[PDB]
This record gives C-alpha cells, structure tokens and sequence, in this order.
C-alpha cells in the first residue's frame, strides 16, 4: 500500500494501455532518515532510493557544485519524518556568497543554506513523475525537476517561489508556478534556454500565493518532443514540439506558439512582448503545430540533436536562493527566517509510471 493509492494517475497512458509503478524510484517517505552531515544513500528499510546530494556526474564521480545565486547545497538539510521528505533553508551569521550578477560582474548576498537530492533510479520518456507538495512559504525555490547526468538537458516538475514575502515583495511571483524545463550548452560555450512566454507563469483565479499550499505536481514526459504538465490532477499545460497549450486564470485553454526568434542557431534570442516571449494566437494545438516554425524546446539548437529530448534523467528535489531573486533582493529577510515552518518544503510522496500494454 502507498500514499497514493486513492489518488487517480491524471495523465493519459493511451489506448489499450495502463501505467505500471516503477517501485524503485517510487518513495512516499513514511520511514525515518535522520538528516546527517555525510553524503549517504536513504530510503525505507534497506532501499536506497536517494542520495543527500546533488546528482553525480556520469562517470559516477562526485558534482560538487554548490548552487546557483548564493545558494550553498547542504547535506544536514534533508531528512525524512513524519511522512514527508523534510528540504530546508537555513543562514550562518555573517555567511556570505558571491556569484555572477545581471552586469555580468561578482556580487555577493548573504548565503542561504539548503538542501538537495537525488533520486538513485533515473527516469526516461514515457515516464510520468507527480509529487505531492507543500510549497515553501518562502520566496525562496520549491524545485522537483529531472536533469541529466551530463547537464545539458532538463524537465521542469515544479519550479515555484511560492511566498509572497513578509513585506511581498514576490508578490507578483508568489502566484504562480513556472512550468518548465531547460536545454543546455556546456562551458565553454555555455547557453541555457527555458520557456519564457508568459503562459509558463501558470496561475489560477482565487489563487494569491501558492505558499503554504500542499499541490499535487506533474510531468508526463510524454516522447523526444512533448511534455504535458498537471496539478491537482487536472492537466493545465502541453507543450508539443514547436506549440503550445495552457489552461488560462479561469480554467480555459489558450493555444500559442512562438512569433519570432532572431535565430534558430546558437546565437538566436527571443523577440519579446510584454516582458516575456512574444506568442501568436492559435485555435488548438495542431493548428499551433502547423503555424509554428520554432521549437519550444530548443529554439537555438543547443543540443543540436534534432530539437528533442533524448537523454535519461535524474530526478532531483531541492531548495534553491536564485541569482536573479538574490540580485533583487527578493530572497529571505531575518524576519521570515525566523519561521522554520516556512522554509522547510514537505513532500508526502513523489511517483513515477511508465505506460504499457
Ligand atoms: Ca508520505
């Protein structure tokens, strides 16, 4: 029996088929792991389903980066207790870290502690991933993600920065969750593309901060070229190659696709609207498909591997203090550190299908 059993599987595994538990990767987090200093493996009685660190490299070998902005990933700050995967937050007195800035020049904040793991068993297209998830109520990121091991190429479960902070300051984020994922070239010709249209900003009417909120999550990572997203079991967003669909503030599908790109080489950025990728209007999503000359996974040809998804992936959970948030000063205060409630994200449970007949 799992935490889950009750809970329908919202994404389609397809006519004439059913979608199998994958039991390995699977974990509902009922068991007891202290959290430790040391790297080590967890998970119930013997299993090990998790590592306390963020993922290896493919030779097996440690990756020892530390975190974006003035993050500084943790071991101490991941435990399991009470049913929930606990990943905190925390600050030293007088800590701080420097990172690369929006001028393209070192600057330094004070350094957030956090935690980050790693699931032992790797997941690969048709798979479906979904979480249960109190947000943080932080203005930090609550991140469930898949990355692969050579880090060039990502999914997005839940990228959320769900408190709108004690003085709401991420008020206008706080709303919403990005819905995403990211392609990549490695150093040293680094690139990183990542939805940008608006409609990745999802949010729902009534919904002021999805702080504090417990969310079911989704991925169906679905083929080489398509990703559909789903909280609280209804499906809210598709992106299908070089289209779009997402379910708008009041439940209602809107189908976009990409108006302009300056390349679909290397060296191409997006033409904006409004602050955010500039998206024409279709009405479903073969006719966005048809109108649509530009990849939404891969615009630039970063992976120049066809535009698609093609690699296994590591399903990472984690807490992370962004360079953009961190340069805005949009991080955490001392006030709202002193929460503890409010920096620690819970997760009940974490599933994973694949599809058969
Ligand atoms: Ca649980």
């Amino acid at each position: 029996q799992y935490d889950w059993d009750n809970v329908p599987i919202p994404a389609n595994a397809g006519a004439g088929k059913t979608w199998k538990l994958q039991t390995a990767a699977s974990d509902d987090f009922n068991y007891t792991f202290n959290p430790t200093n040391n790297v080590v493996d967890f998970g119930p009685n013997g299993n090990m389903k998790w590592y306390n660190k963020y993922h290896n490299r493919p030779n097996g070998q440690p990756n020892n980066f530390e975190g974006p902005g003035p993050t500084k990933w943790m071991q101490n700050h991941v435990a399991v207790s009470g049913g929930n995967l606990n990943i905190w937050a925390s600050r030293i007195p007088g800590a701080t870290k420097s990172f690369t800035g929006s001028n393209n020049t070192p600057i330094s904040r004070p350094e957030t502690r956090a935690g980050c793991i790693t699931n032992k068993t790797r997941v690969k297209y048709p798979v479906f991933v979904e979480a249960r998830v109190k947000v943080m109520n932080s203005t930090l990121a609550s991140d469930i993600w898949l990355l692969s091991p050579d880090d060039t190429q990502e999914i997005d479960i839940m990228e959320c920065y769900g408190g709108p902070g004690n003085d709401n300051r991420n008020s206008y984020f706080a709303s919403k969750i990005h819905l995403s994922h990211h392609v990549f070239i490695r150093p040293p010709n680094f690139k990183d593309y990542q939805p940008a249209d608006l409609n990745s900003w999802w949010g729902k009417n009534g919904v002021t901060q999805w702080g504090g909120k417990t969310i079911r999550i989704g991925v169906n990572w679905v083929s080489p070229t398509r990703l559909e997203y789903f909280v609280d079991g209804q499906m809210v967003r598709i992106l299908d190659n070089d289209a779009v669909q997402t379910r708008l503030a009041d439940g209602t599908w809107q189908y976009t696709y990409p108006a302009g790109v300056t390349s679909t080489g290397v060296n191409g950025q997006l033409i904006k609207e409004n602050g955010y990728q500039k998206m024409n209007i279709a009405s479903s999503l073969s006719d966005a498909k048809n109108k649509s000359n530009i990849s939404v996974i891969d615009p630039f040809n970063y992976l120049n591997n066809g535009r698609k998804f093609s690699k296994e992936m590591d399903i990472i959970i984690n807490v992370e203090d962004q360079s953009w948030q961190a340069e805005a000063y949009r991080s955490p205060n001392a006030a709202e550190m002193a929460n503890f409630y409010d920096n620690n994200l819970l997760v009940d449970w974490i599933r994973v299908y694949k599809p058969v007949n």
